[PDB]
DNA sequence: TCCAGATACACAAAAAAAAAAA
């Protein structure tokens, strides 16, 4: 059988030794003398090499002379095999590809030859046990793998790991951005605790019907649109932008939602409306989608054409994830759900921006004497929970007390954060307007 | 008759792909693996795309060691075919030019095919009747349909939602209609607290059996064709038409249900559904339908040739939706149920027109020593819940504490609004006329 | 692999009773 080799992956790094002097730093640290399979490729590799480290500037005619001088250039298939493998180079830009082509060429050829070496033992005994031929195999396989080293991937002792700890908290010393280090969510209490809305982050509201879900959302992404530079993306795949945008014009202008909705308006209410639409207008930092029924290709499509027009994104938003399809499997729910849990968690890394996806609860919640919920009220949520950077739930105790003492106030319920403390938060509902506040008083 | 392709567009393709990698990103957008015809060109763009998608470099050879290792460089023909390729191509100047060209043609032989296999399957109908081609046809083509209906779709700006819903606003403040603005209900409270039943909304009744959904339901739909002029379609998926026609009659004449029922009857009675059956027929705006077992489809049909028919709808009830049936689905009820209640929303949606779901409620209530239902009772319901947009609960006293001084007095609790207030109003019931009316008393 | 409906045993226990403390 052929021995695995490229050829040309060897002619090519030839050609590109030969071509481009500047890279020589990367292909030095990948091949050796000995991964070479041609044995006149090895000698033209060996000439390279000796000159490259002699210092002398390398081209052909300084390598035509050097081989004539071991008169090894008859050999390689002279000045012609040369000049052709020197017009045949494609580039040079994709040296370190080749080079590793041939240590993997190299390698697995080893990797057979150790296992042919192994196998030849115990067709002839020579005298060795079963333990032997055992403890001849470990030692055989160790030092086949240990010529690869994994780079940077290996352990590393206290002291460059210390030394730059110190170094990053000294830098920080200086600039502290009053604590909130990404996205401002414009509530001071949920400031302290999650440190602002982190990028390469997955966040997930999650909440009972009718608690204050998609208004926290919205508040959440109004003021990061507001604050921040970058636009907002929003997926509405519950509601149609006309809805989202009377709610946040109630929300912003201090207008009754119910008297936007049903066109009962004064003079002040006009003008609240004209200054809020003043300032969206001179914004120009929102987006909104309302097509239904998306698969996560598409989202990541959508999301990845908008960043690029706009050179960057400032905060996702996905109403909800269950609305989600993914069409290949449409025979199992769950498998559908780890699937967009896990795109969602890959696009937020990708595009190094926060993503705020929203979930429900199950009905499991009502049927326990407290209602406060817990991380295993999310539906089908093995993936939801596993790769989730941050759960916040939302409980209004009036909604199952009337005469509770915590009227017109809401809870934040932080049930998981991997790098922050966990806890709640009091704010002030008002739902007429769809807005959440500060709790101003106790 | 040789299937549509252009093999000009995929080189010129793969030759702009292969030439520059930095247009990727839109290359991917636009044309997909299984678009192209010839199967090496499919493995060879696989290959790409693998290539590609990590960001790794590619060229010729990397793309022909790819290949190689899972032996199919000879499928492809070898490296003479991938460097011709890489030869025949000038530049990528309009290389997203055949993309398009490339998605057309597999959109046109995909078209070309079905209508092919529709045929095929009507030449051996393998005891299907015609009713069942002409359904598989229909959801075929409705399929390819939804692929790609349009593509102006995706995520809009703030300035086009804002000016709409501005036009809008105006629109509603420049026409007072008494403060609603959908379909009125008849009863004074709630109509004010909810402003008429508002169309592209998805409303659901609940309660105990013998409590009054079919006859609150009704109610609504008399009220609704009394004064709309678009007519209302039923859906009578448990009785039949002749006790809904009676029940009728019994609350419009004020005359008692079992004397209508039974026949004993007076002159005044009479004469009141006299003066009722001349209404009737001077308005003729209800449309009954009594069939069992319906699914989804066949009501979305009926829907739409009555509104193809008569110009518009106005109302569309269904009592009560644990009836309708998915074939598909019998094996787990809960997603059937769930499919129900997406269907009825997506046709409120649609057709623009509100949609009443009647539904029933569990038997945990009975446990409670408090009987007033919650949103959590429902049968089956989680989509039923996390999708209506109002729902709306009947409450009697009198049938738990036979000496309540609530005595021939009935309440309506608002268990859900998204774009309203919650509460409660009370309402006179008259068993024997089979009709709810206003209270006047404290 | 989750969600939803329903019969039955067991945990006390929970309050209420209530005895009785006052
Ligand atoms: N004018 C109003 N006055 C009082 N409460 C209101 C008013 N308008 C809306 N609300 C309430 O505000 C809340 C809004 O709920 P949302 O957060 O928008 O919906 P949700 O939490 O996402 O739950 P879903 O999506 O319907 S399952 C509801 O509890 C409404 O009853
Ligand atoms: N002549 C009458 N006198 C007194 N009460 C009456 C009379 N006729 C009807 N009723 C009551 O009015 C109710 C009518 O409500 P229905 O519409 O039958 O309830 P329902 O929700 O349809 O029950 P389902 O369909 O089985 S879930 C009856 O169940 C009786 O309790
Ligand atoms: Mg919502
Ligand atoms: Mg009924």
């Amino acid at each position: 059988k052929v021995p695995p080799h490229s050829l040309e992956a060897e002619q090519s790094v030839i050609g590109g030794l030969l071509l481009d002097n500047e890279r020589w730093d990367t292909v030095s640290e990948h091949v050796m003398t000995q991964d070479f399979y041609s044995r006149p490729h090895r000698l033209i590799f060996d000439g390279v090499k000796s000159i490259l480290e002699a210092g002398k500037p390398l081209d052909l005619i300084t390598l035509s002379e050097y081989l004539e001088q071991r008169e090894q250039l008859e050999d390689v298939g002279g000045f012609a095999y040369l000049a052709d493998l020197a017009k045949n180079t494609p580039s040079a830009a994709n040296i370190n590809a080749y080079a590793e082509i041939v240590a993997e060429r190299a390698l697995v050829r080893n990797l057979i030859g150790v296992a042919n070496e192994i196998a030849d033992a115990g067709y002839d005994p020579q005298g060795r046990n079963a333990e032997d031929l055992l403890d001849l195999a470990e030692s055989k396989v160790f030092a086949i793998a240990e010529a690869r080293t994994s780079e940077n991937e290996g352990p590393k002792n206290v002291d460059s790991i210390l030394e730059r700890t110190l170094e990053r908290i000294e830098l920080l010393y200086k600039t502290p951005q009053d604590g909130v280090t990404g996205v401002n969510t414009g509530f001071t209490d949920l400031n302290k605790k999650t440190a602002g809305l982190q990028g390469s982050d997955l966040i997930i509201v999650a909440a009972r019907p009718s608690m204050g879900k998609t208004t926290f959302a919205m508040n959440l992404c109004e003021n990061a649109a507001m604050e921040q530079d970058k636009p907002v993306l929003i997926f509405s795949l519950e509601m149609p932008a006309e809805q989202i945008m009377m709610r946040m014009l109630a929300s912003l202008s201090r207008v009754d939602q119910t008297k936007i909705r049903t066109g009962q308006l004064d003079d002040e209410d006009w003008a609240r409306i004209s200054s809020t639409m003043g300032i969206l207008m001179e914004k120009k930092n929102m987006y909104i989608d309302d097509s239904s029924g998306l698969t996560p290709t598409e989202v990541r499509s959508r999301a990845r054409r908008i960043a690029r027009e706009h050179g960057g994104l400032s905060l996702i938003m996905v109403d909800y994830l269950q609305l989600m399809r993914v069409p290949a499997l449409t025979d199992n729910r769950t498998l559908e759900i780890a699937e967009i849990s896990r795109s969602l968690k890959a696009l937020a890394k990708e595009l190094n921006v926060p993503v705020v996806a929203l979930s429900q609860l199950n009905r499991s919640l009502e049927q326990r004497a407290d209602k406060r919920p817990v991380n295993s009220d999310l539906r089908e949520s093995g993936s939801i929970e596993q790769d989730a950077d941050l759960i916040m739930f939302i409980y209004r105790d009036e909604v199952y007390h009337p005469d509770s003492p915590l009227k017109g106030t809401a809870e934040i319920i932080i049930g998981k954060q991997r790098n922050g403390p966990i806890g709640s938060v009091r704010l002030t509902f008002q739902g007429h307007y769809s807005r959440f506040d500060n709790y101003a008083g106790p």
